[PDB]
C-alpha cells in the first residue's frame, strides 16, 4: 500500500454537545460492566475485542 | 507501506462540550467496572482488548 | 514502512469543555473499579489491555 | 408584593453547550451593529423595546 | 416589597460550555460595533431599550 | 424593600468553560468598537440602553 497527499480519518468522534439537567441515576452492579453519562469514545482496535462495556467474569449470586 | 505528505488521524476525539446540572448519582459496585460522568476517550489498542468498562473477575455473593 | 513529510495523530483527545453544577454523587465500591467525574483520556495501548475501569479480582461477599 | 419561602427566577439563561468547527466568517460593517458567535444574555427589567436586531436610524446610499 | 426566607435570581447566566476549532474570522469595521466569540452577559435593571444588535445613527455612503 | 433570611442574586455570570484552538482572527477597525474572544459581564443596575453591539454616531463614506 502507499499514500500520497492523502488524508485518512479512522475511529474519529468530533462535534458533540450535550446538556444534562436534573438527571437522577441509580446503579447496582454485581460483577458486570456499566457505562452511563455522556460518553464520546473513539476506539480503534486491532487484533483484540473493542467494547465500551465488557462482562466476561463469573458471578455466583445464589439464594 | 509508505506515506508521503499524508495526514493520518486514528482514535481521535475532539470538540466536546457538556453541561451537567443538578445531577444526582448513586453507584453500588461489587466486583464490577462502572464508568459514569462526562467521558471523552480516544483509545487506540493493538494486540489487546480495548474497553471502557471491563469486568473479568470472580464474585461470590451468596445468601 | 516509511513516513515523509507526513503528520500522524493516534489516541489524541482535544477541545473538551464541561461545566458541572450542584452535582451529587455517592459511590460504594467493593473490589471493583469505578470512574466518575469529567474524564478526558487518550490511551494508546500496545500488546496489553487498555481500559478505563478494569475489575479482575476475587470478591467474596457472602451472608 | 411580598414573598414568603418562595424561590423566583426572572431573566435567567443556563445550560448551554456549543461546538463550532472549521467555521469561516467575514464581516464588513459600516456604521451598523453586528453580533456573531455564542451569546447568552439575561435581563430582568428593561425600560424600552426588547429586540435581538433593532435597526433605527438613517442610511443614505445614493448612486 | 418584602422578602422572607425567599431565594431570588434576577439577571443570571450560568452553565456555558463552548469549543471553537480552526475558526477563521475577518472583520472590517468602520464606525460600527462588532461583537464576536463567546458572550455571557447578565443585567438586572436597564433604563432603556434592551437589544443584542442596535443600529441607530446616520450612515452616508454616496457614490 | 426589606429582606429577611433571603438570598438574592442580581446580575451574575458563572460556570463558563471555553476552548479555542487554531483560531485565526483579523480585525481592521476604523473608529468603531470591536470585541472578540470570551466575555463574561455582570451589571446589576444600568441607567441607559443595555446592548451587546450599539452603533450610534455618524459615518461619512462618500466616493
Amino acid at each position: 500500500v502507499l499514500y500520497v497527499g492523502s488524508k485518512t480519518k479512522e475511529g474519529v468522534v468530533h462535534g458533540v454537545a450535550t446538556v444534562a439537567e436534573k438527571t437522577k441515576e441509580q446503579v447496582t452492579n454485581v460483577g458486570g460492566a456499566v457505562v452511563t453519562g455522556v460518553t464520546a469514545v473513539a476506539q480503534k482496535t486491532v487484533e483484540g475485542a473493542g467494547s465500551i462495556a465488557a462482562a466476561t467474569g463469573f458471578v455466583k449470586k445464589d439464594q
